[PDB]
């Protein structure tokens, strides 16, 4: 009977009477610092979430010309630190937030350029759908970027980055900024002007240590809270995903739905999350796929890395290609639709939501 | 060298030239939803936390007379749900929020009265610094509310209250709708419109289950996320107060720190924290124990249970009485001073910091 | 089809020619310290649990006896340390193991008397039937023990015994002796040959910071591998118990199973086990109730504490009485028959079993 | 004063008079299964493990000479099982026990031989010095058996064995068979007569789901009790070890030690052991090092891979070729010393010691 109901439909037996007396009380409120909860029930506490964020695409082709634009009109260095640019959803009022809890953004470093050494309590980590040339030092540790690895900085670490060669790169960053601000987490402290090792090795100690399956240095027992991985390489990333695709071909489980290979970057210490606040995946849809429209709580992000395909939010339909980006709101329905082999990176603040028993998940047909 | 610089004292390295192309340049940026880092870094990511919240103090009595004068002029019932009056924080901007993650309420229930019953995600406590007659019905488990009464209602159970006397009462609630608002994890429902069991037992099925030092029942095997103990009588609060301070004088450790007893109310199925947004604790100081300053990550409320003194933050010292309330936000250094002996009642969003490794702790001294 | 089979229904396809050649390659086997699986297989890894312990059934009547002849001939101190008499299994070879894990032992300590301080890393608990007059010492913290009541001394910790009365008392030991002996992890030390503290109050230190339910001392904050309540008294036992047995009258979920009352004893800092090795509870059956036959993997213990009742061991039905003690060794099916109100209180290796993923449970009718 | 006290040289407070009442109570105990503590305190409860095992050492070259022996005389099949040699400690009387927890035992497969298919509640895992042929088919995945490789077979997981060709290959096996018998834990199903599966993949299902560096299956979420691992290959060990090495050269941590690389095989979902009761590692040390002694709670034994070098073990050194195996038992001194190169295979009953708080660890120098 009354489950059915909802704030714009229940009865309001909470109406006073409007007179004098009232509207003194009511400003008495206001001189005190009280707001009466029978005003805004609905607003503070609606039926399922509604976010004030969007769903919203954005291009890469639109990103990569102001970034380009951006490497030939600002230069980069202290005080700024870093030539990024947040994606600003139209609904979270001008901060420049991606959603309610995470920053995402196109970061350019020209020819030759460092971006100096600074670490902050908020989480980061850098994804790369297309470049090469960038080294990101990380504790003094240098960590290559290339064309489909994720580089993670978790909270408190000393990082900067450098351009190696005569040519420019651009990746994306993601970060619990917007959560961080709102909740007063952030710390931050400024590390040296340039970076603290220029060497530029193909694999980082961290990687040495860290990337060989199953095994773990006797040095390293004590489990930690984010990853001591640096770098998730393309190569393991794309055969994680065609082993699937084959062992689904061959009958066998593997796949998470049908034509659909997807796997977690993990904490190797522990099995879970890469970092407290951020979950990032991976996903490739066989041409032709299209997944079931799931609803869940928190919002997540997704870069094209590679293939052609679409979107849907909220019954929406938005052709998508190499790099463009979306963000889903918490809440949104979405379903992605392969059109060719459809490669996607995708990051979330599920840990989030789980962690704090937050997390619900509809599916449809299930 | 360079840790000891801040935003206001760091070179801005990043400043572009003037021109019509970047000027052209940020006006795309505009058109585009994209905000660039370098013109906001300091603000995106302090050197520590700096809360919009302000450090603030609400007077029992004026309180009080609100309540009452609300109880005259405004019914309870449907719709509006609840007869309480938020704490607003006068720096979160109009938002009945008295840090950027709690709410903190007060609410009334006349004679007679009934508050009908419904349930959210949000997780919420009811705290009684005086008082007796209302009973609240959680999950159809009659609670009893009373003096120094700890009553909890985690999230998704469904609760409504009704004074069961010709008295009317008063007390605070605490939930975590703001953190729930901002990061959109709230769902609502609506249950019946008067409780769905008027019986007024001394004793819930909680407390006669779960209420037994060190026993647990075989039907309680499992773990839960929340406690299941309903209600933390003032009794057994008092007197673990009490054996510290007798454990003290006897010379053995039990104290937190000299002349300082203190409790935290905990999930008897894991040993962890009420709920998995929200920390209770109970505080008793000996007449003129002050407390080493301590700054802390994310916010705590005390209300004065008991006894005279007063609250220091940032440096300023506010007298307190019985009932008064206080919100100390994210790393604002703060003491307490007792005149009398002097009780407190405590929550705060420590639980939330710690699960994602945000917390610190700074103490004088230590 | 080959589900079915068993070592004495299953081809034997490994035996080989009884040559010259093979009695020498079997006596080379010797020499070397070598020994086959194949002459063995079935002895090592059965079908199911086939312990070398029987069920078997002390009297407390026999026990009490001779536990009572031991204090007028055999004077109790130092090398001997206690005057306890350990059950010995019929099946164990003449090991003083009540189980292939645990110790159980009647302790007697007459007018005055102390028993010696000392520690080892085997974990113990006392539980009494019956009587009045010692007080153990646990870490300097005098524990009267009293009718009803668990004591522990978790391994490590120092403890030592005294008669404060001119009149014998009687108590069980229990202790993971047994596996302790078997895997080679016991450490012991001798300690002082007097108790430590003589005082005798009504509660200790332990029980006056941690039996408040719901409540934890903020100078306790750390997790604790064994429980830090030193006694379990009969009142709070006996309360559980009982508002489980009102709970069900009353139609309300609260006993395992109908007319059965169960509660764990727990480590109130985890909601886990007292010990990492030992599982203790407490049973209490309505007249007439009987338990569904369980089979259990390891072994558990019980004494009767009160009423008249049976128990069934592989079929067999045994009439017990107040202070009788039973072992079920494991995967033998055992079942519980009350006459009277039945009350018992139980221990086992569970939380061995447990850890190590080795526990299953059939349970007759489900 | 009383911590320097042992049980051969603490007074014997507790020594009856022997008279003709005091041997009639001794008899009444045996004829009632009783037996006292206090004529036998200091074997149950000694000062520091003493185990019944003893250190000792196999010869792989006598080890082969006895398996291939065997080869000729005993055929493999149903009944017997596998044609399993296991090394019995000689201080366990005469039980197939390497150690009071562990089971080792040189296996031989002859040309084209089949071992049947079945199941068992102990874990077991293969490892390989030398030798290719065989696949070992594990819930019907088939599992190339190699050089260096550890092959696992948790708990009630199906597994059978073929040797693919013309050729015979040895292995050794590990299982917790002598734990799992003493505390009667374990169960058995006999499965197919011959493998389920004939194919002989280069790599098995579980590793090409699970054998990418830091990224797990979203189809694979929930934790495992064991690693869904079923081979860990020599490659990426022998790269682990070097890396280590190459780490120590550039100044970086990385080694255990000084010239000392090690591993720990791990399960994925949780960075914890491979399975409940046996942790497996693997050593490399560069020539010429010594490793610090060390005496630790419960039993390890290790086999030579490669190279030549010593044990020590109580002062006693015996020189170790590849191949050779030794067991050391609880709380004996020992260390290992590297003439050349020296790389060893490591499994131990660590993971039950650290699971119940039992693991201690005196290391010389520290
Ligand atoms: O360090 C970075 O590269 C960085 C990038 C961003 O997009 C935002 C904040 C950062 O600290
Ligand atoms: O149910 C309540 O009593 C309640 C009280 C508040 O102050 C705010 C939200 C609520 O749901
Ligand atoms: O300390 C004791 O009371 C004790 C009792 C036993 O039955 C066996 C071993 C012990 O150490
Ligand atoms: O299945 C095996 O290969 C096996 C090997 C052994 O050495 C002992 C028990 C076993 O079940
Ligand atoms: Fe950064
Ligand atoms: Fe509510
Ligand atoms: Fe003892
Ligand atoms: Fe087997």
């Amino acid at each position: 009977q009354n489950e059915k109901l909802d704030h714009e439909s229940v009865t309001q037996a909470m109406q006073p009477k409007d007179t004098p007396e009232l509207r003194a009380l009511y400003k008495s409120f206001e001189e005190e610092s009280i707001i009466p909860l029978w005003t805004q029930l609905g607003d503070l506490m609606p039926i399922h979430p509604k976010s004030k964020a969007v769903p919203h695409v954005w291009k890469w082709s639109t990103l990569l010309r102001l970034a380009r634009k951006s490497g030939e009109l600002v230069p980069v260095g202290r005080g700024g630190e870093r030539r990024a640019l947040g994606l600003a959803n139209p609904g979270l009022g001008g901060n420049a937030y991606i959603s309610p809890t995470m920053w995402a953004g196109i970061q350019y470093l020209g020819p030759r350029e460092t971006a100096p050494e600074h670490r902050h309590s908020q989480n980061a980590f850098r994804f790369v759908v297309e470049g090469e040339g960038v080294w990101t030092v990380v504790n003094g540790d240098p960590v290559r970027m290339s064309r489909g690895d994720l580089l993670l900085t978790p909270g408190w670490c000393f990082h900067g980055h450098m351009n190696d060669t005569d040519q420019p790169m651009a990746w994306i960053d993601g970060l619990d900024i917007p959560f961080s601000q709102q909740m007063d987490v952030g710390f931050f402290e400024f590390g040296s002007d340039r970076v603290t090792d220029y060497a530029t090795p193909n694999f980082s100690r961290g990687e040495r240590l860290w990337c060989h399956p199953g095994l773990r240095p006797l040095s390293g027992l004590q489990n930690t809270v984010a990853s001591p991985i640096g770098a998730y390489r393309w190569e393991f990333t794309d055969r994680a995903l065609t082993e699937q695709l084959l062992l689904e071909d061959e009958g066998q489980p593997a796949t998470v739905a049908p034509g659909h290979a997807a796997i977690r970057y993990v904490n190797p210490t522990t099995g879970g999350d890469v970092m407290p606040t951020l979950r990032c995946e991976f996903h490739r849809l066989r041409a032709g796929t299209e997944t079931a429209t799931r609803n869940e709580v928190g919002s997540t992000v997704f870069q094209v890395f590679e293939g052609a395909g679409a979107v849907v939010m909220n019954g929406e339909t938005t052709k998508l290609e190499k790099g463009d980006m979306f963000v889903v709101p918490s809440w949104v329905p979405w379903s992605l639709q392969a059109e060719t082999q459809f490669d996607l990176f995708r990051f979330s603040d599920a840990p989030i939501m789980e962690a704090l028993s937050f997390m619900r998940t509809k599916i449809e047909g299930q």
